[PDB]
């Protein structure tokens, strides 16, 4: 058996690896005519339709119509052919008929869209086939291979993708030439393998005649109205007039298997919501390890990282464990323990960020707004506020922004020891964090921050202040402030961890002078005001002074809940894919794949119908979002599955005929 099961693990591992290295550069290229195209969306929509069928219309056609192999071996030729048009096609989009060329690109999209699909369900159940006389134990070792090489193939693509881009903005050649190789490579050693692996072809259109006999079934079922028309069973007593037993217990099994998976959908949409919440909370998460550097970014791939090692480490060790102490640990149980494991990820999350609210700001809230006050002058102001009066020494700042409502913000007046008092009469807008400066009795600026939240993937927030007479000119890393008035401000720049330099440009400082300066160690999410200011020789020189605390919190407080999610996902999935194998009955073992592949696809459809959250509180989103939706699936399911579902030996039950 291994040399049969070997071809399938190096035929997927390199389908998976080709189409998810595949996906990024397809996303890029048609990003074309997204822009060239709010036409483009409509289209998009209906084409992520045809992505979700084609499970179906692959499965049908190989059950039915053509055999698992047949099915595979055209699916991926096809999907190749998809592969090697939308290479060679791209070349002439980008280097000059431009219509035409779009044309064949386009086509190419869709082909691979059917390749996409088609195979997914068919090699399952063809690596699924080939055990025989009771190896359970080998088909579960296989099942569990196969999980693992899927995931294997996503890490591959995922570590070897940012490599590509900008490599040779026109590296599309070897981008879509790469793919193509390596599925053509899959496709032969797969093809070689044809002699040792067992093949079945169906008796005829099975599916046709199911279809058929339901409704013949159903219309004698609405028939007798008045005679004996409750149901002893929903279709024995009616389908039973004119059609085989045997198809009847094969449509039974069916139905049957598939009535558990009603629930599933909404658990799949539900789990998929940590995507787009968990790594914003990394964002705000940037505390560092001693060790390295990750970006706050980088921790989806902890997910992967820790599913390649946690599906060996069960069937190796666990379950044999489990089996020694005589829990009878059975499918249903598993799959119920894996929900209920994704369940306690998401308050482990919760405890998380509810610990996290500690350190955060306060920002300004519908008519709130705040006010910092930072004194830059060579002497003490004396600045009176709305039932509160500061003093302000030479270069110094108010420790934390004062809050106030834009009614109440009435009347602000600065005055200095012995000087005039001048009255601000600037406006400020709700919701805004303002800095107001003041250097002399009646010379002062309002300046609006814009900065009203943590900065976007960790980055840190850099600006100046200008205090000499002429323009100033600042560049940084890459990045310039340019024309910088005397006593004005510049908006944030963002900028990664880590130290930068920068250098002073004006007309007002002597070339003499020096130009160059660094700045600290930079941290995570943290925002600083420069000042440059005048020194005798009229050299530049340099002050800091901070507007919102660097992040505190670890990062390496999210690899529980990582940790949890992960084991609640492969025990659930390659329980649910084996079990829907075992069940599904000789003539159908495609199908029941595609109805479980079917279920991932309603759950992304529901994910989407939600789409943006509105949540009033995270703490409260993260909690809700399993304690009110997440248990109740489970104890919804648990209830469906306590009738007995796995009653059915599917492999023997028909033998009877």
């Amino acid at each position: 058996y291994p040399l049969s099961i070997f071809f399938i693990v190096v035929n997927e591992f390199c389908e998976r690896f080709s189409y998810y290295g595949m996906r990024a550069i397809l996303i890029l290229y048609f990003t074309n005519f997204i822009s060239w195209d709010n036409l483009s969306t409509a289209i998009y929509h209906t084409f992520v339709a045809l992505c979700y069928l084609t499970p179906i219309l692959g499965a049908l056609i190989a059950d039915s119509w053509l055999g698992k192999f047949k099915t595979i071996v055209s699916l991926s030729i096809v999907y190749t052919i998809g592969q090697a048009v939308t290479s060679v096609s791209s070349i002439n989009d980008l280097t000059d008929s431009l219509p035409v060329h779009v044309v064949l690109s386009l086509i190419g999209l869709a082909l691979i869209a059917l390749g996409t699909g088609g195979i997914k369900p068919c090699v399952s159940a063809f690596g699924g086939d080939q055990f025989e006389e009771g190896q359970e134990k080998q088909r579960n070792r296989f099942f569990s291979i196969f999980y693992l090489a899927i995931n294997a193939g996503s890490l591959l693509s995922t570590i070897i993708t940012p490599m590509l881009r900008v490599q040779q903005q026109a590296c599309y050649p070897l981008a879509f030439g790469v793919p193509a190789a390596l599925m053509a490579v899959a496709l032969i050693v797969f093809v070689l393998g044809s002699g040792m692996y067992k093949k079945f072809k169906p008796q005829g259109n099975i599916m046709g005649k199911v279809a058929k006999c339901i409704g013949f079934a159903i219309k004698n079922r609405f028939r007798h109205r008045s005679k004996a028309f409750p149901k002893r069973e929903h279709w024995l007593d009616w389908a039973k007039e004119k059609y085989d037993e045997r198809l009847i217990s094969q449509i039974k099994m069916v139905t049957r298997v598939m009535f558990l998976y009603i629930p599933l959908p909404m658990f799949w949409a539900l789990f998929d919501q940590q995507g787009s919440r968990w790594t914003l909370q990394a964002t705000t998460m940037s505390g560092k390890i001693g060790a390295l550097e990750i970006q706050p970014d980088q921790m989806q791939t902890v997910n992967a990282i820790l599913i390649v090692i946690m599906v060996p480490i069960f069937d190796a060790v666990l379950y044999p464990l489990i089996a020694k102490c005589g829990f009878n640990f059975t499918s249903l149980k598993k799959m119920a323990v894996g929900m209920v494991l994704a369940s306690m990820a998401f308050v482990v999350a919760a405890i998380v960020q509810v610990e996290i609210d500690k350190t955060l700001p306060v920002f300004p809230k519908g008519n709130e707004v705040q006010i910092k006050v930072l004194n830059i002058g060579n002497n003490t102001m004396n600045i009176s506020l709305p039932g509160e009066m500061v003093t302000l020494g030479p270069m110094s700042q108010t420790n934390a922004f004062m809050t106030f409502d834009v009614n109440k913000l009435t009347r602000i007046n600065i005055s200095s020891p012995g000087s005039p008092v001048t009255a601000v009469t600037d406006d400020f807008k709700q919701g805004q964090r303002h800095t107001l400066l003041v250097w002399a009795p009646n010379h002062y600026q309002v300046v609006k921050d814009g900065l009203n939240q943590k900065p976007e993937k960790g980055e840190n927030g850099i600006r100046f202040v200008n205090t000499f007479n002429e323009l100033i000119t600042i560049t940084m890393s890459g990045k310039v402030y340019a024309n910088i008035s005397s006593y004005n401000a510049s908006t944030y720049q963002f900028f990664p961890s880590g130290i930068k330099g920068f250098t002073i440009s004006s007309t007002e400082i002597p070339p003499q002078c020096q130009p160059n300066f660094n700045t600290f160690y930079l941290e995570f999410g943290s925002a600083y005001t420069y000042i440059v200011q005048r020194k005798n020789d009229s050299c530049p020189e340099v002050k800091v002074f901070e507007d919102i605390s660097a992040n505190t919190v670890n990062m390496a407080l999210q690899i529980p809940q990582y940790f949890l999610l992960t084991c609640g996902e492969v025990v659930f999935s390659v329980t649910g894919l084996e079990f829907s194998y075992s069940q599904a009955p000789s003539n159908m073992k495609s199908v029941l794949q595609a109805g479980w592949l079917l279920t991932v696809a309603v759950g992304n459809i529901i994910v989407l119908i939600v789409a943006g959250a509105g949540q009033f509180s995270k703490q409260w989103a993260e909690y809700i979002l399993f304690a009110a939706l997440l248990l109740v699936v489970c104890v919804i399911f648990a209830i469906m599955a306590r009738f007995y579902t796995y009653i059915n030996p599917a492999e023997i039950e028909a033998q009877f005929d």
